[PDB]
């Protein structure tokens, strides 16, 4: 139902401090090897007056390597698909809510995402564009009410050193009953590998591998 | 610049658990007496599969009675106007982010609002439609960085008694420097005074009066 | 059971960033008029290396004026008494947990309080002693599981202007079933009216009056 | 300064919903291999009317295996030592604040800990004793202001399945400047390996290993 090589399209719209924007992306990768790559274009509201980094993790949870002994909640949701709902709380008080809807047509995945972010302070690092990508991260995942819940302590690298913290809570909602995983983790690295001067165009590479708890 | 009787139009769109909707409203009242009334129509995505109450407070901060001894931040923002950015955190984990943009053309105010709400649990009171309006509330307001910040502990009455708590944080952003108020409160009552069977149409009445701290 | 003039004793111990301290106080006032006054001494761990203001609201909920039409949960708890449990979350990340136990012997109230506060940053206003008393405040109060729950958005005035925000959540637990109040507010002003140079001795005056919602 | 085999003593006192308790413990292990074991006795306030599990993670951060390429902030703090300050936020609203002070005398470590926990609801799993140990966990660690900050999404297993979530924030404060680590993780498993009927006596085994991010 999901082939070992897949493509995908991303339509993302939203607001940041009330500034509207649209993004489109084309991506590809190996759903079973955990790798993927995507090229995004700001099609409306560019150049963005805020850091691109807040949008990069919104742009492919089907592309996560599960070992055969951990039920892969999101792959099983197919072909009906799944949604996800996400809250990001930044340490200087900014909050975003983001939702995704994922569908499949052949060997193309389609993600529709809505992004709403606000209370980024005018002198903070998102609005001054002082961020330099995300540390690699590790999401704690567990099953509840037939849903998959993910908690991630994320951090943006800052220009001139140190970190700007963001907590992620992501709820994954299959459109049909599936076989629920036990308690586990997903390790990710997200990199911007190319971009133009004003981030109206961007390319990213992500690796994500699920695993059992490392110790015991 | 603001007459003692004013009308207004509301265009509100957004998502709740990823369900898209549009609302339009026509309202009127006495900006200096703190009273106002509005009739709303769900123009898209109706009937809504969630409680209307989560949307009612999104639908007119110009209509707040200030005593002459408290600078009225929002009226002064006119005619350039103002925006506001709002986070609502519900005690069962749901969060919404909402932004408004307010403009003026003659004696009509126009509010454009975007609403993004999610992680309302499927058996909770918003999705089961068990709520029965908001308690009257009192918002703590103070000045910082040229902005007005409002904190409100809100509560929805529940069918069969008790309360469902929601915290509001609202940041009001004038589009030009204005004269900043000191520390103060705004008391509100919001009532649904008419509606049809499925809340595709709704009418509301609100009173809001600013005051100094009651004791000392 | 509670006379119209009452005295009280306060024994408070705790830690702030791990620094242990003990306070004792002697207080008096009119439980039915909402007024009271208390003199506190730092009996151990003085002079304190942090702002006294974080301790001032820990030092008499029996002394709150209720109108006859609002059940007074805390007075009814007597003579068995009551406890309260409190969480304070400061906007720069510091948190305290505080519990009180209140007993009565004749016309003396006795409050035993434990205070635990930490993650006050070393350059923040509590540890640099930059605070200048609390704004007057207004606590939203409601009944649940036979308990009284109070939510308060508090603010400390800062040296050189502006505010340092603290959210209070206080749960009041009668030691026997009592008649539960409806949804209401309590307005307070707390003032330090005298002190010595290093706040090893302090005197405070508080007024608190319960009321119904002001508007509607 | 720290030998490859070490012993330790724990004195812990505190309150839970205002119930006072004291614990003492004797422990031993291999500070460089990440292993350790400890036997605890409730010396005052036993039997405890709440789940022991809330106390088990308070009872040895010197015993963490660092690879040679990650500065070990806590070992370097010796012999002056270190403190830590911790906030635990449980998903049903309970909060604890905990502080530790660690000293060294020869080849014995001494931990003094204070524990303050409250708003555990009377029918929740801590007060009904429905918990069954902690999932293995993984703490995100980073340097800021000369301090080490740790964020952990923890979970208690429940009787009859599912999880009760607790977020940990722990700040580690060396008593002298040390060489600061980069961004890293510590994986732990904490097990109760023996206990008597009412948890007045308890034995625990913990493994903790620091590592770099797994992916990239
Ligand atoms: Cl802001
Ligand atoms: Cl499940
Ligand atoms: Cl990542
Ligand atoms: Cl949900
Ligand atoms: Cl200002
Ligand atoms: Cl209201
Ligand atoms: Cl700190
Ligand atoms: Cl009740
Ligand atoms: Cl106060
Ligand atoms: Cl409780
Ligand atoms: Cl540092
Ligand atoms: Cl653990």
């Amino acid at each position: 139902v999901i082939a070992t090589q897949m493509t995908y399209k991303v339509y993302m719209s939203g607001t940041v401090n009330g500034h509207y924007f649209e993004v489109e992306g084309d991506g590809k990768g190996r759903p079973y090897e955990g790798e993927q790559t995507v090229k995004l274009t700001v099609t409306k509201g560019g150049p963005l007056p805020f850091a691109w980094d807040i949008l990069s993790p919104q742009c492919s949870i089907p592309f996560t390597k599960y070992p055969e002994d951990i039920p892969d909640y999101v792959k099983q949701s197919f072909p009906e698909g799944f949604t996800w709902e996400r809250i990001m709380n930044f340490e200087d008080g900014a909050v975003c809510t983001v939702s995704n809807d994922s569908s499949i047509q052949g060997n193309c995945f389609t993600y529709h995402v809505k992004f709403s972010g606000l209370n980024f302070p005018p002198n903070g690092p998102v609005m001054q564009k002082k961020t330099q990508g995300w540390e690699p991260s590790s999401e704690r995942l567990f099953a509840r009410g037939g849903m998959l819940i993910g908690n991630n302590f994320m951090a943006l690298k800052l220009e001139g050193g140190g970190h700007y913290l963001c907590e992620f809570k992501t709820t994954y909602k299959a459109k049909k009953p599936v076989k629920m995983p036990g308690y586990h983790y997903v390790d990710r690295k997200l990199d911007v590998t190319n971009h133009n001067k004003d981030y109206t165009s961007v390319e990213q590479c992500e690796i994500s591998i699920a695993r059992k708890p490392v110790v015991a």
